[PDB]
């Protein structure tokens, strides 16, 4: 699957259909994927990682900062299947920072699955790759929360992905606009005004 | 609010993209209203209801057996709410069944919790009976409300979600008892219609 | 067998936990935290499936305390149900000691007591001897806690938690009503039995 | 600040035939000795007091890498909670350090800083660290552990919000790591001694 596909003319959800912090009220315009929705789409990416990976034992590479958060409910969602089966894929976990250049011989023979919050350009995912691929692993795979449809795409596809989504510019779930909108549990799309109010 | 409206086009979405009990592959369409969409929307509504009947003991009345999910789900986001909060009032819980003990409401804010509402029948008769006992309050939340032209006119004091008049089930919504125990809110097959069919 | 809190067990300070303010001087300690309470279910709900998640359960739910166990265990079998290699179709039902009606509808099904508390007992023996009138293939019991108390038969199939004789509230459990909103076991203060007594 | 949960020398655990545990850790536990679930309500009352303290500026929540991911990411939906269910609201960034140091710290400046590790032990590592936060002159500093050790080697730091304070046994579980096992782990455990000699650097 290319993950949940979100078609250009989808409207969301009005924000005041929704709990919202009260300092980003302006700032938005819709709720784009709810908080609630991204779980349940997470919780069957985690069966489709397990039932394509474990498999064997697993080095879960989380891209800092915006993968925090999916990389924490994805291996939760993981590990509630290490639990309750007798399929159990043992998971050491690991974090790096792309700023486009790295913040790993771990990863030498190992199965890494990478799990990144947006692959849009796919520029990034593409220097992530050869980067770790010159550590030699074992296999490699890549879990994106979302993925833009885009002309920008050089056409990467992650092996898995949650959501497809339009070229509109989404924050939250820890996917930021200059540090901002992080704290923030649904992903939304960003306002003018708040693109101007936040702006570098 | 008519809360979140579900158009009488949305597609839901396709059952591959979700975990789905083994056992009602073949019986569903599609996914329609998603699990943790319930949740957010739930979350908001509690705190809609927080506002409107805060500051008084609030008796809540389950409406079984459809609304049982929704009225945990519900009262563990008004807990969560009463317990983070300089003030909170007392809560206490109390369960119905309409087929086709209330002194206990008199003088309190009921909050009666529904699974669905349709041609609002099942809810006024409920109501009739409720103000007979002289709550100080009473108001209605119901996770679903169906545009159907066989509503004889009644609208809860909080929807979830606005849906079509299509038969749904899941979250505790049944079709001959079955699909209880299915979290998302779903369409059913006609290849599972017919199989569930009494 | 179950969860063996100690009779000495102390519990926990409440004011290291949430704990909704209109019950703050009305409670002791906390005994048993929401999240060992779901912790514990999450492990029963794997012995469920374990000894009858072969063939159809009908989920049982004692009102009024136990609607929160249920909710809860059921909701985690659910989780099994959609992410496992087991998946067992389930239906539900409740009874108040009527209830429901119709219980025709168990006859060679499984069937699944879930109850909050046990004490001496008799509650559970009349639900044993009312589900065996109807002739079902297995009839299990599920509560969440067992006091160690004198009182005379059955030994629950699934046990959560296994108490002292201490009177403990909280998480849909009773004192006249009062603490079902409440997500923790407590144990109550003497300043809370005189406030909510009958 | 208060002590948090207190959790005896005599502590026995629970029994892990009890959880819902991963099968490839089986016998290289012991007992369970935090079940996760008391974490997360432990959790929920360490993030209100945070915010009473802490929530009349803009926080910038700094996690430290690695077994302080688990805490971090609960203790800010938490927090998160608490901010979208109120009409009053601060703002909230987000930053990581991995103790030499790994990983522009200067989001820090002028901003309540909520440092969040899993275990202070000796306390150098969070000292160390301070040493470098406030270089980044943030307008205050707390430190909130998951755990603290009760150890006679506790240099004297302690922070302003504690999970537990535990005994001097060696806990995994919940991103607490043995030679970076364990972090898979949902509940903190107390590693058998099959486990422990399996996994020793
Ligand atoms: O809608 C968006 N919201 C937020 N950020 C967006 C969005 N689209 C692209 N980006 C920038 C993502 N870029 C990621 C940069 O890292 C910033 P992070 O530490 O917050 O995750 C690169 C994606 P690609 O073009 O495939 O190499
Ligand atoms: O789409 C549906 N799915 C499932 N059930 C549906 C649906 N529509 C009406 N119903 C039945 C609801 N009717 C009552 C059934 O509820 C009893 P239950 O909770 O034991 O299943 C009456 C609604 P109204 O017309 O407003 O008085
Ligand atoms: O600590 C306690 N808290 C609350 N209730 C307690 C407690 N101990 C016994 N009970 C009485 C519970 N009984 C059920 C409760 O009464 C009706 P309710 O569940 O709707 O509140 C059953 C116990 P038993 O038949 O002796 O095995
Ligand atoms: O019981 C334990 N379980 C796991 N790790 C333990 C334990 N005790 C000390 N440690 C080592 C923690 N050290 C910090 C953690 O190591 C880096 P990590 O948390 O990213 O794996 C020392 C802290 P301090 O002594 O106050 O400078
Ligand atoms: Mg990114
Ligand atoms: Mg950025
Ligand atoms: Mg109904
Ligand atoms: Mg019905
Ligand atoms: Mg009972
Ligand atoms: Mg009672
Ligand atoms: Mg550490
Ligand atoms: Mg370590």
């Amino acid at each position: 699957s290319p993950g949940v596909v979100i078609s250009d003319d989808e409207p969301g959800y009005d924000l005041d259909l929704f709990c919202i912090p009260n300092h980003y009220a302006e700032d938005l315009e819709r709720v784009f994927i709810p908080h609630g929705l991204i779980m349940d789409r997470t919780e069957r990416l985690a069966r489709d990682v397990m039932k394509e990976m474990g498999g064997h034992h697993i080095v879960a590479l989380c891209v800092l900062k915006g993968g925090y958060k999916f990389f924490a409910d994805l291996l939760d969602y993981i590990k509630a299947l290490n639990r309750n089966s007798d399929r159990s894929i043992p998971m050491t976990v690991d974090f790096i920072r792309l700023k486009i250049k790295v913040i790993l011989s771990t990863l030498t023979g190992k199965n890494v699955l990478i799990v990144e919050d947006i692959i849009d350009t796919g520029k990034t995912m593409q220097t992530l790759l050869s980067l770790v691929r010159q550590y030699n692993p074992k296999m490699v795979k890549v879990a994106s929360l979302l993925v833009k449809r885009t002309p920008r795409s050089v056409g990467y596809k992650p092996d898995f992905v949650g959501f497809e989504i339009p070229d509109k510019f989404v924050v939250g779930y820890a996917l930021d606009y200059n540090e901002y909108f992080r704290d923030l549990n649904h992903v939304c799309v960003i306002s003018e005004t708040g693109k101007a109010k936040y702006k570098a």
